[PDB]
């Protein structure tokens, strides 16, 4: 059992709510929130610059060092940073920005890195300003992550078109 709360089941291991992710992690405080990061970890808008102005900017510090010892993530790739005051860890995961011209094919390199971690609150990876279709993103989702995820999603519109469209 776990503090998850309100979700439909999709399927053995995904879930899915209509929610803001920043209002359900301060909720939850999961042990992993994910991240619909950038490669330079730029938090500016979407789940990355609501989730970082809900942790008034620390995440944004916390990324800037990692980025000047690290360089930047892979499309495709993540790393584990702090969850700061919304969950223990937050997992930034790198899909592939349609808006950049990257290769869909990359998302579901992107949603493996969730097979790493046994429970996680997460957005649908390339949905919204990344551009991909999040029909196609919910489908990946169950296709590849074996693990257990909470998955939010902001708009109300888009939650019932998923749950309405899922096979
Ligand atoms: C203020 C706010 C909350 C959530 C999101 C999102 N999931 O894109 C964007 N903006």
């Amino acid at each position: 059992v776990n503090s998850f709360s309100g979700y439909l089941k999709l399927t053995d291991n995904v879930y899915i709510k209509n929610a803001d992710i920043v209002e359900e992690a301060k909720k939850v405080k999961p042990t992993v929130v994910v991240n619909a990061a950038n490669v330079y970890l730029k938090h500016g808008g979407g789940v990355a610059g609501a989730l970082n102005k809900a942790t008034n900017n620390a995440m944004q510090v916390e990324s800037d060092d990692y980025i000047a010892t690290n360089g930047p993530l892979k499309v495709g790739g993540s790393c584990v940073l702090s969850g700061h005051n919304l969950a223990k860890h937050c997992l930034h995961v790198v899909g592939p920005n349609v808006n950049k011209g990257e290769d869909i094919q990359l998302l579901k390199s992107a949603y493996e890195n969730f097979n790493q971690h046994e429970v996680l609150l997460a957005p649908l990876l390339s949905a919204g300003i990344f551009g991909a279709d999040p029909i196609h993103s919910l489908r990946v989702c169950v296709d590849t992550v074996r693990t257990n995820v909470y998955l939010a999603v902001f708009d109300k519109n888009l939650y019932d078109k998923l749950v309405s469209s899922f096979l």
